[PDB]
């Protein structure tokens, strides 16, 4: 499809990895999904279990870092990340996770936004992947599985957001 965007989606280069790819048909306009996906800086207006974002300044750029705050259930739980990619041609965002209260060490991720016409309709195809190290003690399936659904709930709220953000702008 593209060598360009392939080459920037993740992918496992050892056996202690693990990576899948994941995707979301969008009943919305490209333009409208990726103002949402942009916003390195506002990752609760979609992602479940975020709850609050902290970057310093607000202008997004390639190693830009946020703190996250994560909805674990239990007290305080927070993440650091990086902005590796922020590509507003090709409707990029990829991100590492530098630190944090985690299982998920040294997980990266893309996401690329592509228009797509589905039943005569133009929606937006959401494509993401990740790659991350597989905990000690952990099954790559157990981590897989894990990282999967979160991405899944992820893409679905995505999906749900921008909808309904879509339809608030016809009204």
């Amino acid at each position: 499809e593209s060598e360009y965007i392939k080459k920037h989606h993740r992918h496992e280069l050892v056996e202690s990895q693990c990576s899948s790819t994941l995707v979301k048909h969008i009943k919305a306009p490209l333009h409208l999904v990726w103002s949402i996906v942009r916003r390195f800086d506002e990752p609760q207006k979609y992602k479940p279990f975020i709850s609050r974002c902290v970057v310093q300044g607000k202008k997004l750029e390639v190693g830009s870092v946020r703190e996250v705050d994560l909805k674990s259930g239990l007290p305080a739980t927070k993440s650091t990340e990086v902005l590796e990619i922020l590509d507003d041609n090709e409707h990029i965002l990829g991100i590492r996770i530098v630190g944090g209260d985690h299982r998920l060490k040294n997980y990266s991720s893309t996401i690329s936004l592509h228009s797509e016409t589905i039943d005569g309709k133009t929606g937006t195809l959401a494509i993401e992947s990740f790659v991350v190290d597989v905990p000690e003690g952990n099954t790559k399936e157990e981590t897989c599985f894990f990282v999967e659904a979160l991405i899944q709930c992820n893409l679905n709220s995505l999906a749900d957001v921008t909808e309904r953000l879509q339809a608030e702008s016809m009204e």
